[PDB]
């Protein structure tokens, strides 16, 4: 018939975040996904900034639903949502997880602290690339569930066949001013290093974390360098770890220094 | 004693500032660094690299010098340590000794790899030690004072984060070190679900996944042949080989191109 999009009900989205279930980076999100998915909301009871891909082991977890279905997981972290929803909660099972929109951006090795980005990395495994969205900023969630309204179109039109977690930033900024999208790498950071103290009422001193360091690597290809510059920051992630290209050097250095071998 | 500088170690791990593993390892470390333990006042494992920044932080010294961080997770303890508790800074983080392994794709969840991590920036790589096992602490012990003995001995000029597992045998029975890449688990699907009295159900997070990638270059392999497994681990999370597949996607469903 021509409509924005084909079916109202056409994809089963998890929508988690680590803002917490009343942010409103995940209802402005919300109410744009509704429009043509069937949205499942899973997410933390408050704001878990900072959780990254933390756990929770040890107890079990009580969920909470709310008037209009959402779900919170009380002291849920993102990860922990994602999995409840994928493994337990939500029938049918979803074929996508979407996390955001963030109060904020996850750019370069922030990623790995970033629970907006865990939960998306929970739903890897999933039909679709798992999307985790960010703004760079608290002013334009419109701009950003535009965004990740396109990408999802896309993903309906054709499947992504490598890259199963996309990290995307979007810039603060009216649509119509966003220059466009770039698929980039992830940038770096100095190391953060501010401990602010402050006096408890009886005197003893506790201390904040400090904000991230200043960007160190932030070139063209980067994705610091794409949201500075206007674009969308499109870039692809994985769990492997493992830094690759250091295997040789870290095998010579143990040869070189006669640990594990005896000569 | 024997040096021009004494090494200086910023100790923690996640199973907790008492734990056997953790206090094992600053007897081991005591007899030639100079050790201080900042670690979580409680048991934080699967905290990842959790990062507390709703509240500030209190800690509490103990007789010993030890300190904890009350609610800590083990990347708020090398924060506070490096930028804060020690000064001057320390050479090196090393965390652990973990009550069980930390290997494949489960290293993203381990809070012993994250307190690592968040040394990565000092003068040493740091050393994430875990064993495979709750027995042979003792065996974890001497492989890591090897490595630190060995990272004085020549620098390591590549990576900057080394996750090391043991194998829970006698020393004597450890057949040497293989550097490794992390293995890989099938997607972990289960869920635990018990009611409460109240008939209200509740979930527990179900044990990982299979193994997948398990193969003879995996971390995996290395533990189950008998050696101690060393993979250098870094934070760029960016998967690389996917680039140019995501770029021609984008293009040909149109999103960020008019045409
Ligand atoms: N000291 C810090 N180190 C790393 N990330 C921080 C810090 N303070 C705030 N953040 C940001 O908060 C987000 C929550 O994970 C992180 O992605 C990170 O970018
Ligand atoms: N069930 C699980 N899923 C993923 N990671 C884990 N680490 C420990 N248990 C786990
Ligand atoms: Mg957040
Ligand atoms: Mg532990």
């Amino acid at each position: 018939h021509h409509h924005h999009h084909h079916g109202m009900a056409s994809m089963r989205i998890l929508l988690s975040n680590d803002d917490g279930v009343h942010a409103p980076g995940i209802q402005t999100l919300a109410k744009a996904l509704r429009e043509f998915a069937d949205v499942q909301v899973v997410a933390p009871d408050r704001n878990r900034s900072g959780a990254s891909n933390s756990l929770t082991l040890e107890s079990s977890l009580r969920t909470f639903t709310f008037d209009n279905g959402d779900i919170a997981v009380q002291m849920g972290t993102p990860t922990d949502c994602v999995y409840l929803g994928v493994n337990a909660l939500m029938r049918p099972r979803p074929d996508i997880v979407v996390s955001g929109i963030n109060a904020g951006p996850n750019l370069g090795d922030d990623v790995i602290y970033s629970g907006t980005v865990a939960a998306a990395m929970a739903g890897r495994h999933l039909g679709f690339p798992a999307l985790a969205v960010s703004l760079n900023g608290y002013q334009h969630y419109d701009t950003a569930a535009a965004v990740t309204c396109a990408l999802l179109r896309g993903l309906s039109r054709e499947p992504l066949r490598t890259g199963r977690i996309l990290n995307v930033n979007v810039p603060d900024l009216p649509l119509a001013q966003v220059k466009g999208i770039r698929v980039t790498r992830c940038g770096s950071r100095h190391p953060a290093d501010k401990v602010i103290p402050q006096e408890d009422p009886r005197g003893n001193t506790l201390y904040w974390i400090g904000p991230p360091g200043d960007k160190y690597d932030a070139g063209p290809d980067t994705d610091f360098a794409a949201v500075d510059e206007g674009y969308v920051s499109v870039t692809p992630l994985h769990v492997d770890l493992t830094a690759h290209s250091a295997h040789d050097v870290v095998s010579d250095w143990l040869d070189s220094v006669g640990v594990g071998t005896q000569w």
